[PDB]
DNA sequence: TTTTTT
């Protein structure tokens, strides 16, 4: 047969031209998977493997048309599709692959295997990647100055290295975290740590995406978030202010599951797969429209209490409570940190933490104990039982109380019920809470007939 | 060997087209790095270099169809991306390129070292770049007009010099600068020599960036934003008359961020990059919806205080209290501005303050003092202390002025703070602003107990 | 209004 034909078998051959699910084709060249939906990189693959060939075939691919004649065969004989990014403790890199497991990287046909689509955009290098370095006891110092290392805080510092070390990990994570501080505490300068750590597997977005329905036109911002592994929203508003938005729970919900809804600009696609961490930088105690049981499983808080303060206002940051630490700041650091002077120190810090936590099983707990928005729900838990059958035979003491049997099941009036509540709610402070949990569980009988299911665990106890 | 494959590579060896991260191609034509999406800028290129080739080369590119093929072949052996305009020290040119920090002009391939996509729009003028000229003395005396050199005006005017000389930086700034004055004192004028000055890198945008949010929907504002150096708004309506639109306080944090959210209309894209000093002029003092520590921290103001009339009113404008000196209003002077008569002139006294300022490090510092609204927020802060361990064992003092303890923690009742914050603050003015700081930090011991956690240094401190 | 569409 003819040579073309023969060139396009052996280049298919070496399974360096593959086709997604989604419609796309993805080469492997420089030791890294590339695709583009505009250009067809087959060609430049055509180009580069060149090599490879035999010499009485390397001379005829000098020539685009012929080029051309070997894409076109490459994809009539394509015919079936594969799955890619399957591997969520895999590091993908522009030169190869980083296993998370034990540390070794990757390069060549061992990288192939692993079907990457995402990297972070630049080279590893190994010399770099070191423990023992001049940036590293400088880069450990900023850290305990952010986090300092004392009794007190061991539990704060323990979600900060967790939360920083899962944006390693490709697999959905059930949890958003909020942090939490002051003016010139050192969060921004946390997320562009991050980001030159990262590259291009770090993504930010807008307010939009908390506060705004996400599956109505089109909607970019969602969609940009796809196979992303770290997703940063900062500078939330001072709800207390008239006409502020509330976070949808609704939304809070969503973003936690493995594929979003969304839809860009001039496109049919409505799936996106979710693997990044959500991180939120606000000032401001966040404010939520409802508030139940399943959104306070989802909420992660983690406390930035350090001051970095010029030397003329020291004395009077040292006269707040929002501060535990006052130092002073380098003015220099933010040049720095933008050559990325400290990006390998930081990445190999994430990978002994990702070590720490993680090997085992990836997993992202809540702490709902930090909200006071929260608190009337939690003690709330700890102060009332719902009514069953094993209270009925006590009802000789309840009836003394004032409770009511009827239906055969023990019942307390909402008028009877709101005093015992305020004996133990102030009622100028938590006015529209108790309001809001009377009227949903109300049961009414008749007109006149009010009451609610519920006993209190002290009237139970044996006096 | 293929003839048009050794052009393409001896063509390619030159690194006279580059990729970029954005998916568009940039060359290298006439001392400049162009690139636009429908120009066939390549075969341009391929024309253009001709003179370089040798002899058995150069008559093949007369052809199209075979600087078609080298295109291809070109296209095709480009992989990899480049970072663009990493230099902020350097003031990129039509015709080359200057250094700020020796003051010498580059050209040529001196001048393609730094990948500077974004020019002045003009040809730099060797000649004209001197000090001893006579155009500097009338440039140097329209300048001390403005601003005296006066001691009382020493501060102030060193502030002047430093925001106009941040413009010639690429890096990004964390500060806002207001142009305060009355009409007809020289604020446009101003505007109009640096307009003059840097060419494109300038640009004008309204009012809608500060009082609209910026992530719903498309944004041209924001798009237009990449890359500049110099925004200017202008023309601030008055916030006196009802309907006017508070400042936002959240775009103020927003527009200091390396990074602005923003869609341009039809497009995908949500990432600018931020290079741009900010100047608005304005007649009135600004008002703010929230003010908080953190926006007193991003906020610069500087004094126009010369007034130029005709001659017919000089008697009304010699006794007013907000004018300082009268001079006379000449007429040509708008003639000369807009003929680009002082484009050098000015340009060097901006690259001699660039070299007084910005050699160490590049930094722009806020002035809170001189703002009506912020001075309230900035005295409370030097006359209440937080309670804490140190203030519990004077206990016994402190019951004699008012003060009560509960859980064992000093306290302050509100019935005995009125009167006390009183003594500083006459209610007929900071009312509300009184009442807006005792929302933020009121706290509740009962239905009926009102107190603050605060105590006062002149009540603690002996006299 | 703007994605839509051209
Ligand atoms: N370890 C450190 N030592 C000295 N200075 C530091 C250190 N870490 C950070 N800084 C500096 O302190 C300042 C804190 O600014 P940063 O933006 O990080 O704070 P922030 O709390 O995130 O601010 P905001 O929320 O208001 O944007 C910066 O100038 C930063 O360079
Ligand atoms: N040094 C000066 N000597 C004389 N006239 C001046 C001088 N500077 C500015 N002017 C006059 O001021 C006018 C422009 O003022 P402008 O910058 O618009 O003030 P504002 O910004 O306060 O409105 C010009 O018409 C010009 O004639
Ligand atoms: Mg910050």
């Amino acid at each position: 047969g003819n040579k073309l034909f023969n060139i396009a078998q052996r280049i298919l051959d070496t399974n360096s031209v593959l086709l997604t699910e989604r419609g796309d084709h993805i080469v492997w060249i420089n030791n890294s998977w590339k695709f583009n939906s505009e250009e067809p990189l087959i060609t430049k693959l055509i180009l580069s493997i060149r090599h490879q060939l035999p010499k009485e075939y390397s001379s005829e691919l000098l020539c685009p048309r012929k080029r051309k004649t070997v894409e076109a065969n490459i994809r009539d004989m394509l015919v079936d599709s594969v799955e890619t990014d399957t591997y969520p403790d895999k590091l993908p890199f522009k030169n190869g692959v980083l296993d998370l497991v034990d540390g070794m990287f990757y390069s060549g046909d061992d990288a192939k295997k692993y079907t990457c689509t995402v990297s972070t955009g630049f080279k590893f290098d190994d010399t770099k990647f070191v423990e023992d370095s001049p940036e590293m006891e400088e880069l450990m110092n900023i850290i305990n100055d952010i986090q300092p290392l004392t009794d007190e805080n061991k539990k704060n510092r323990e979600l900060y290295e967790k939360t920083l070390s899962s944006c390693l990990c490709g697999a959905t994570k059930g949890c958003l975290t909020f942090f939490f501080g002051e003016t010139a505490t050192g969060k921004s300068t946390t997320k562009r740590l991050l980001k030159s750590a990262i590259g291009d597997l770090f993504v930010e977005t807008g307010q939009t995406i908390l506060t705004d329905v996400l599956d109505k036109g089109p909607n970019p911002f969602i969609a940009n978030m796809h196979l992303k592994r770290s997703v940063f929203c900062s500078e939330l508003p001072d709800f207390a202010c008239s006409g502020s938005k509330k976070i949808r729970s609704d939304n809070i919900k969503k973003l936690t599951e493995p594929c979003v809804i969304g839809r860009p600009c001039f496109s049919n696609k409505i799936n996106n797969r979710n693997h990044a961490t959500i991180i939120i930088d606000t000032n401001y105690k966040p404010v939520f429209d409802r508030i139940d049981n399943a959104l306070m499983r989802r909420i992660a808080v983690v406390r930035f209490r350090t001051h970095f303060s010029q030397p003329s206002g020291r004395e009077a940051a040292e006269n707040n409570d929002a501060y535990d630490k006052v130092k002073l700041l380098d003015e220099g650091l933010d040049g720095k940190i933008q050559n990325n002077r400290y990006r390998f120190a930081f990445l190999y810090l994430l990978v002994k933490w990702y070590k720490k936590y993680h090997i085992p099983i990836m997993k992202l707990y809540p702490t709902p104990e930090e909200i006071p928005d929260f608190a009337f729900y939690l003690k709330i838990g700890t102060l009332l039982v719902s009514s069953s059958v094993k209270h009925i035979p006590l009802m000789t003491d309840l009836s003394k109380k004032g409770y009511i049997l009827y239906d055969n099941v023990v019942t307390l009036p909402l008028t009877t019920f709101q005093q015992k509540i305020s004996k133990y709610f102030n009622s100028r402070l938590f006015g529209h809470d108790i309001e809001s949990f009377i009227n949903r569980h109300k049961k009414f009988a008749n007109v006149s007939d009010e009451y609610l299911q519920y006993i209190f665990i002290e009237d139970i106890s044996s006096p």
